[PDB]
């Protein structure tokens, strides 16, 4: 029931964000909400090339690392890689069918485009930092770590797309497949559009700043410069997409866009609430496991829990939720100098 | 059964371009196929921001065209603003889901990407030139003439979206659902991504083709010279666009990727010499619209029509399809000054 170009005249700046009619003509000139195209325009700003970032002298960095910080800094760019690989995609393949503003519509594809960019500069990293790319890449899609650490988010993004090409196919109502009853509930379309959200806004805003922390402890001893560099670019679109994220979360709870929206985001507040302490919680069993073998230079396992739940409390306080950790200021200060945003 | 995170350990340089495993890690050390990654690589060089381009002297020059040269520019415009609003989206949406290499998921989403600037570039152009540009907007969805000039290409991807949501839900087989025999035959989708991809190949070099000329003509006029700015970098890019799904079309009939879609374009090459013949009727029929309240020097329907045999011809040569209309040299030489 989705169709690329519905032909009905309506007016976009009365849809809500999501479920509305289909988004027909791309027009800029105006919007319900301003704050999609002000990110539009900041994003396209800050168009950067990966290729353009001398990472010549990350090789031998790399080489003369001991082997647990290279097993930090390898183990740390799988993670990246696999969430950008995820955010590269799952934004158009998840969303696109359920947007009805064209502001919304056009900042997910370049939100998504966005993270393409990023994943093209980690192989540019990696074809600079070890003499065969493949040994890393087919590391991120069966290590067990990895898997454990991001566990969950591709789930989020699967049970939504799915559960909307049901809604797209059949319409809401208890209908009939090969013998089995299958109940297509709007109600829980919405529930799983705004969890699905919920979980965004914690990859790009809490698993992501934990990865940078790692980055950039090693440029703080002048290491791994290119990586920084890139890094320091990435986290500047990043909080972008954090931004947009809040901005939708907070338009879709305030009752101000679609009212059951804001009756079902009360309704999941505990849920919601759990799913942020999980994400938490494996933010810092990787950290556990990673300074396994030894703690880096200038940052261990103690003060990375400390640095995620720093950040994990400022996130969710932005988008009303409860604060789950005892409130401290910023463990690791430093970070801000690579945090241009 | 579609998944944004396959967990098999699969090599993907041997994968087919569709169908395959959905792909899981996105890495470009390597590729199956090369021109993609060339594609990304190019598009990106090309990276442009419209609002930058100048447009101030367009509203001068527009109010002082005759009406029906006014009228020709904007509908013209409202098409070019119908076709790149389709394409933004549509790529992502239908071709997305079905993608199994990562060079050719990222020449997807960096294409369709590439298009919303051009709509952006319309929305500058439009909001610079008139008073109320929702009248021109609101003018692409319910004009009659403007919907009849494109019907069948949001048909054609709308199927291709229902039909595979229903394999990537039920997998292949004859299911009841809602107690209606329903049909899932991967066979039967293939042949429907491949024709949606001929669409799509006529779409970015034909139909926008001859928008590219009508706007250029304003050009040759010294006229709308921002306009023209700007179809000549959406022109440089929709070059790319057609690169690609030549490229995409011609591997899938070599044999070399699934050797079942080999057998699909030879089966269905009927069916593609068809959807480029009535493309071309739909350009052609256009004129009458076009052209209803007056013509212009240089630009009529007879010059659109010759327009329309030319270019349609070189690009169906350009896939392997026979040629439905009589060899001619370019009626209007005056557009490569422009296309570059
Ligand atoms: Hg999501
Ligand atoms: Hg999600
Ligand atoms: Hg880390
Ligand atoms: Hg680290
Ligand atoms: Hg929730
Ligand atoms: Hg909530
Ligand atoms: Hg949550
Ligand atoms: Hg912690
Ligand atoms: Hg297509
Ligand atoms: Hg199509
Ligand atoms: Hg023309
Ligand atoms: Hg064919
Ligand atoms: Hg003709
Ligand atoms: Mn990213
Ligand atoms: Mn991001
Ligand atoms: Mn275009
Ligand atoms: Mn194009």
């Amino acid at each position: 029931a989705y169709t690329t170009f519905s032909q009905t005249k309506n007016d976009q700046l009365k849809e809500p964000m999501f479920f509305g009619q289909p988004v027909n003509v791309a027009r800029y000139d105006q919007q319900k909400y301003d704050i999609f195209e002000k990110l539009i325009e900041k994003q396209l700003s800050f168009f950067w090339r990966p290729e353009e970032v001398d990472v010549s002298r990350d090789r031998i960095d790399y080489q003369a690392l001991p082997e647990h910080e290279k097993h930090i800094f390898i183990s740390n760019l799988k993670y990246q890689t696999l969430l950008d690989s995820i955010q590269g995609r799952s934004p158009n393949v998840a969303l696109l069918p359920l947007i009805s503003i064209p502001e919304l519509e056009t900042w997910v594809e370049t939100w998504a485009f966005s993270e393409t960019i990023h994943s093209r500069s980690y192989t540019h990293i990696i074809r600079n930092i070890v003499n065969d790319p493949s040994v890393v890449f087919d590391d991120i899609v069966t290590n067990e770590q990895i898997q454990k650490r991001a566990e969950g988010i591709s789930s989020y993004y699967d049970e939504l797309i799915e559960m909307t090409s049901y809604w797209h196919l059949l319409g809401e109502g208890t209908h009939t497949v090969n013998g089995k009853t299958v109940t297509v509930s709007l109600r829980e379309l919405k529930k799983k559009l705004y969890l699905c959200l919920m979980s965004v806004n914690a990859l790009e805003a809490i698993r992501f700043y934990v990865s940078f922390a790692c980055s950039f402890a090693f440029a703080e001893r002048e290491l791994m410069e290119g990586n920084a560099k890139i890094i320091r670019l990435i986290a500047r679109d990043e909080a972008l997409h954090l931004t947009g994220t809040q901005h939708m979360l907070n338009l879709l709870r305030s009752g101000a866009d679609d009212p059951e929206m804001a009756e079902i985001a009360e309704e999941c507040k505990q849920e919601c609430y759990d799913l942020f302490v999980q994400a938490a919680q494996q933010e810092k069993d990787w950290a556990d496991y990673l300074f396994r073998d030894g703690s880096m230079i200038g940052l261990n396992k103690d003060i990375l829990c400390q640095y995620v739940e720093y950040i994990t409390n400022i996130r969710m306080q932005a988008v009303g939720l409860d604060l789950p950790f005892q409130t401290r200021s910023n463990p690791i200060p430093w970070i801000n100098t690579w945090l241009v945003s």
